[PDB]
Order: C-alpha cells, then sequence, then structure tokens
C-alpha cells in the first residue's frame, strides 16, 4: 500500500461501519468523510439555525456531544481562513473533534469574509454570536459558567478579540480561550523570528500574509489596531485563562508565543504548546496526518480539563 494511503486507512477506518441497514442518505451525506478524505467524528447531535442579529442574519452549527449531561459546557467556535475563506463545512471535522474530545458542546459561527464584508465585520460577529448564544443558554441546556470561546488561525483571532470586547462591555462571562495557532498580532517594527524564518515553503507565507490583509484590513493603520492585533491592547488583565496551540514550521508560532506573554504579563493564566513537526493549519490534516491527529485530540483534551 502507497504510505499515505496506508495511514489514511487505519485513520479513516479508526471508527466502526454504521449500520448501513438503517441508515439514511441525509445522514450519510453529512458525515461521510470520502470527500474530501478527512475523517468525521460522530456525535450525538447536529443542528444548524439562524442567528438573526442587527443588520444581518449568521449561519450557525451547533454540536452536541455523546455521553455527556447537562448542564452542558460549551465552545463558540469562529473558524479560520484568513478571514477572506473558510465556513461552516471546511472546520465540521474539527468542531467535532472538539466537541467529542472536548466534551462540551461546540458552537460553529459562520461570521462574515472579507473583502466582501470589511474589518471589523468579522469582530462584531464574533461577539455578537457569543452574546447570542450565552443569553440563550438555557435554549442549549448550556452551564452559563462553562462557556468557552476558540478558533483557529484568523478565528483564534476573533476569539482572543471577543474576550477582550466582551471585558470591556461588561460580558457574557467566558470561562475559557481556546486558540490554535491564532493570529493574534506584532509590532511590525519588531516582527518575531519565525515569522523571517518560515516565511516561504509551509503553506502560509509572507505574500499571502500582506494579501489576505489587504482584503480584510481598510487602512494600515488598522496594522495596529487592537481588534486586529490583540497582542498589543494596552490592558489584557482579567480575561479568561487561555489555552494557545502553535505550530512548529508556522510563521505565527512565535506570534502565538506572543500572545501567551501578553497574557501572562497581565496576571492572565495561559498554557501555550507547540507542536513539533507540524505547519499552520494542521487542523486540516485531521484523519490524514498522524501528527496532526494526535495534535488536535491533545487540544480538545485540553479544553475538556479546562472545562471540567
Amino acid at each position: 500500500l502507497d504510505p499515505v494511503i496506508q495511514q489514511v486507512l487505519d485513520q479513516l477506518n479508526r471508527m466502526p461501519a454504521p449500520d448501513y441497514k438503517h441508515l439514511s442518505a441525509q445522514q450519510f451525506r453529512s458525515q461521510q468523510s470520502l470527500f474530501p478524505p478527512v475523517k468525521k467524528e460522530p456525535v450525538a447531535e447536529v443542528r444548524e439555525f439562524d442567528m438573526d442579529l442587527p443588520g444581518r442574519t449568521l449561519k450557525v452549527r451547533m454540536y452536541r456531544p455523546e455521553g455527556v449531561e447537562p448542564p452542558y459546557p460549551a465552545l463558540v467556535y469562529y473558524h479560520g481562513g484568513s478571514w477572506v475563506v473558510g465556513d461552516l463545512e471546511t472546520h465540521d471535522p474539527v468542531c467535532r473533534v472538539l466537541a467529542k474530545d472536548g466534551r462540551a458542546v461546540v458552537f460553529s459561527v459562520d461570521y462574515r469574509l472579507a473583502p466582501e464584508h470589511k474589518f471589523p465585520a468579522a469582530v462584531e460577529d464574533a461577539y455578537d454570536a457569543l452574546q447570542w448564544i450565552a443569553e440563550r443558554a438555557a435554549d442549549f441546556h448550556l452551564d452559563p459558567a462553562r462557556i468557552a470561546v476558540g478558533g483557529d488561525s484568523a478565528g483564534g483571532n476573533l476569539a482572543a478579540v471577543t474576550s477582550i470586547l466582551a471585558k470591556e462591555r461588561g460580558g457574557p462571562a467566558l470561562a475559557f480561550q481556546l486558540l490554535i495557532y491564532p493570529s493574534t498580532g506584532y509590532d511590525p517594527a519588531h516582527p518575531p523570528a519565525s515569522i523571517e524564518e518560515n516565511a516561504e515553503g509551509y503553506l502560509l507565507t509572507g505574500g499571502m500574509m500582506l494579501w489576505f490583509r489587504d482584503q480584510y484590513l481598510n487602512s494600515l493603520e488598522e496594522l495596529t489596531h487592537p481588534w486586529f492585533s490583540p497582542v498589543l491592547y494596552p490592558d489584557l488583565s482579567g480575561l479568561p485563562p487561555a489555552y494557545i496551540a502553535t505550530a512548529q514550521y508556522d510563521p505565527l508560532r512565535d506570534v502565538g508565543k506572543l500572545y501567551a506573554e501578553a497574557l501572562n504579563k497581565a496576571g492572565v493564566k495561559v498554557e501555550i504548546e507547540n507542536f513539533e513537526d507540524l505547519i499552520h493549519g494542521f487542523a486540516q490534516f485531521y484523519s490524514l496526518s498522524p501528527g496532526a491527529t494526535k495534535a488536535l485530540v491533545r487540544i480538545a483534551e485540553k479544553l475538556r480539563d479546562a472545562l471540567a
């Protein structure tokens, strides 16, 4: 068997065969891990509904894990995609792993994308979505004291900013921040080592990074706007405890590190783990790469411990 294939098969075969004799087409379609060849972990329930907010409606997908009992701890998740791409489908596999292994109800938010909707549209969506869900904790049998925010890449950025906004606005209460190789920013006059080092050859490149910023931002001044680069916010005290995952061969590796330092500096509890042999966006390789698979579950296990 071809190297990669043998690996994916065991990864895809991990779960048994669904009781085909009693399987509906809609269910098969929602769970099929054939194309793309990415495994979709089973959860007890997946609901999709609309979130009517002022000026716009956001689609949402809720994942309730099997074996967990109410009140449920929860995670409001914002997908990655550099503020320009990604949707509920691209990160469906990721949310399933976080719900299943994190033992928490996950709410994946379909926030508005640039350039159609420039900064700070996504930021407003992230906060308002958190607020909408928190206001409806009972509706989802959630434990109000165990609602966390999180995201990968641009999504991690949104989760981090939402926490600050929630602090300034007086709420809602956030119990934890799950930041997966987040784009939390840095000072352009002090770009960390990794930015220069891993500029090319690892999926996320410098040319790509500038391009994404062009699509998302309106002016150069916004490069240091705290809602874009939260690491620059002057008062990170009182924020929710956080867990940050970084990838060794990721230009944003040191960016994640810089946020752990800023949070730590402000007296915020934070744990940062750097994953060896992985690149930016490794969550997308869940079920394909053994290392990525192990790392993403490790991240989900960190979420579980945090919301216990």
